[PDB]
């Protein structure tokens, strides 16, 4: 199996997999059931914004949710990532649809990981910014139902055409590159990741939800991943 | 009195005043006393590389001093700092040297501050980097013994003309413009600091370290503040 | 007097003081009369971006004005800044009225200067992002009518609490921080500054214009310098 | 054929195929005759450093090649990039060897590409930078003879075990990630392009050079590309 290590916007509440009954964030090492999880409170229909950060130092994981207005969850968990995580990995977004569907829409991705090591500086870097995704997008592996370049915009999950959300949908967008997430010489190993979503639903519950992941190189969307699992994980052990 | 938060490297082991009896590293909340220290093995006459981090989710305050070859020390604390500072500051570095004296010496010097809102973006940010530092440093507010220009490098306690630290000594320098380190309507205020120093003495003691801080804007040397008090604070309360 | 650098959007064509008959974008060395320009034409009511660039390599000074829509104007010059302007300076930007008007209005502005040497690295730099401005901002340097808030904004020129603009009004907004450059010893030096705005004119013919400058550091509004001089020099000459 | 834009370290004045008679640094499209040359004075066993710079407003690629010592050699062509290369590119490094060698060696990379579109506010970027090379790095592509790790430099071109260069070598190594360099609805874009070099030679003639190029994302060592072709070119045209 994958190495898996997940921000989830869990919009629909399985609860037999151990979700709380409110929408919520959560983090997940390697498994469908968090390590930490914070109610959420969507605004459907609106445009809301999610920051990730991790510091090799403090190595306390955290993720913060916000609309304009507005309310905000906060989610953190202490983890040391090197611990966890292979050296090298790619970086993705995830959504998913079961039963219950919705629109997963990104209209913006950013990503930064600095490795400053004990020498001087000395540092190696990533950086990348998508305000929008065009067509075609060469710096994006997408998988599933994940397509761009409609309205400027990237759709995680199959939607029609008249704008509706299908179910059993299942979609994910990696970065080209692969990206050095860790070193042993590294005093500091950080990442920085901000994203913008619209989750726009026609029934009284949406599901299942929007997630930043980091995996091994090579990884894709395991088998029955759709629905509940968020593509993340082939079981909701 | 000013609002101090520090970060300290301790190179003078002052017990009487609550220190550990060995060179440590802390994080001062406005108090000489550091609420969280770690143990530092200092290698006199090395240069050294200091990171200083925050975040407003995560809401911890990490640090770590770093020599090539290995052998770092890590300190954090958990704090949230939209209690404690101002909403405008500036930050700056400090030095002492009491009837211990040591070359605090600093080679290079940056920081990002970060405030991003609930809107969209709507980012505000700040950030500088020193390099080097020329004879008149007219993005820098020199106090007491400090000096630029020698080396390309800033000196925080005063030198003689062949190289020679001195006793009694006392020096800081801050960035011109304040900073805008916290807004109500941020949902991210974050910052990052780093800089490179060599510390060297003569005799087996060196004393009393250097510290990076963040003040009210029209902060200055409290008066009697060398030796153990680093410059930034008028009592060992 | 003053050693001025700028890059003016001039919305009023006086043609007794050498501008071309029609809106323009043009580039001024110590002079109201434009080293070169280009045609412009504005959008009332819209939020244009006005994206400036310099590098030392090339020695060529560009600008660029863009709006929603995508039609814009183009305008550089080959000089050696190194020659002209001051080693240390202060960016900031500047706005008038004459007997006629217009709202000046600035919702964000951004600013990049790197001094790389011929060393190792090495580089020096200031970068600083305002994407909204507080009603009290500190990093800023507020000259003449030039207000913040009340909507987030900066306000160049007077304006009236239900939103008209105002005649013969002049203001400027300056960073605080003295900014270096430029140095004999740097390989290269380059700097990048944008901003916003919104020009929103009641009567048939908006005036005067916005201004982006680089000063002396002591340098201030000279006298009656609103109307066609731009807030920037003392005299047509 | 593949397009191919470079910025060329020429140490090897080869003047059959349009060469000048002194070593030199060049601006080449699609060809291996520059289309503007500048003359090189190279120090043997020191590390230089190159500077890349070319925005989409001015229109002027240049190039800037230091040594500490402050010596340097500066070349701008003014070319509109639009028209040449293809929206989607690969960048990268390139080094050979003919019957005359050098070690071509490089101790830093970096890249910046910025998209700037008329969407105010909407940007797109990528950023990369490495201070050192791991055994197995990832995020390049190793054409030719080129290798990392041990010493953390990149040689592009086969040195032996005792640190002696090779003849009739070629190297080259590529971001893994496809950069977008253009777009049709990008009011600017721009990159930047740094690195640090290391050119050693034991003969009185080293060869042939080092460039940094900008090709199709397919793009490959063209067959028989050694020495003067310089890793790039299929042939002298
Ligand atoms: C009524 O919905 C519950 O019972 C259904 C029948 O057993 C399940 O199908 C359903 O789960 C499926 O839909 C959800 C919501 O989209 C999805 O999260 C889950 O992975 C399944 O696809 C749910 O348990
Ligand atoms: C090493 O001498 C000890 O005792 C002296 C008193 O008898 C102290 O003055 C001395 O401290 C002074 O020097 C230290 C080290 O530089 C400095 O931290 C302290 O502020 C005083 O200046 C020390 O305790
Ligand atoms: C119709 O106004 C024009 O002619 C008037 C009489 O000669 C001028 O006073 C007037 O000058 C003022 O307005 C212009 C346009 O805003 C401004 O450029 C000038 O500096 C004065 O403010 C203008 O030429
Ligand atoms: C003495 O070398 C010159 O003349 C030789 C033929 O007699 C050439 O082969 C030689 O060119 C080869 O070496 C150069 C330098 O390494 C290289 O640029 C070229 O591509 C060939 O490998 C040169 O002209
Ligand atoms: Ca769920
Ligand atoms: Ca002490
Ligand atoms: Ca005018
Ligand atoms: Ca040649
Ligand atoms: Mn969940
Ligand atoms: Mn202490
Ligand atoms: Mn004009
Ligand atoms: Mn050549």
């Amino acid at each position: 199996a994958d190495t898996i290590v997940a921000v989830e916007l869990d919009t629909y509440p399985n609860t037999d997999i151990g979700d709380p009954s409110y929408p919520h964030i959560g983090i997940d090492i390697k498994s469908v059931r968090s390590k930490k999880t914070a109610k959420w409170n969507m605004q459907n229909g609106k445009v809301g914004t999610a920051h990730i950060i991790y510091n090799s130092v403090g190595k306390r994981l955290s993720a913060v949710v916000s609309y304009p207005n507005g309310d905000s969850a906060t989610v953190s968990y202490d983890v040391d990532l090197d611990n966890v995580l292979p050296e090298w990995v790619r970086v993705g977004l995830s959504a998913t649809t079961g039963l219950y569907k919705e629109t997963n829409t990104i209209l913006s991705w950013s990503f930064t990981s600095k490795l400053k090591s004990n020498s001087t500086h000395e540092t190696n870097a990533l950086h990348f910014m998508f305000n929008q995704f065009s067509k075609d997008q060469k710096d994006l592996i997408l998988q599933g139902d994940a397509t761009t370049g409609r309205d400027g915009n990237l759709e995680l999950t199959r939607v029609s055409s008249n704008g509706s959300p299908q179910g059993s949908s299942v979609g994910r967008a990696l970065f080209y590159a692969p990206v050095h997430i860790w070193e042993s010489s590294a005093v500091v190993a950080s990442f920085d990741a901000t994203f913008t979503f619209l989750i726009k639903s026609s029934d009284s519950h949406p599901a299942d939800g929007i997630a930043f992941f980091i995996s091994n190189i090579d990884s894709s969307i395991p088998s029955g991943s759709t629905g509940r699992l968020l593509g993340l994980f082939p079981d909701a052990n």
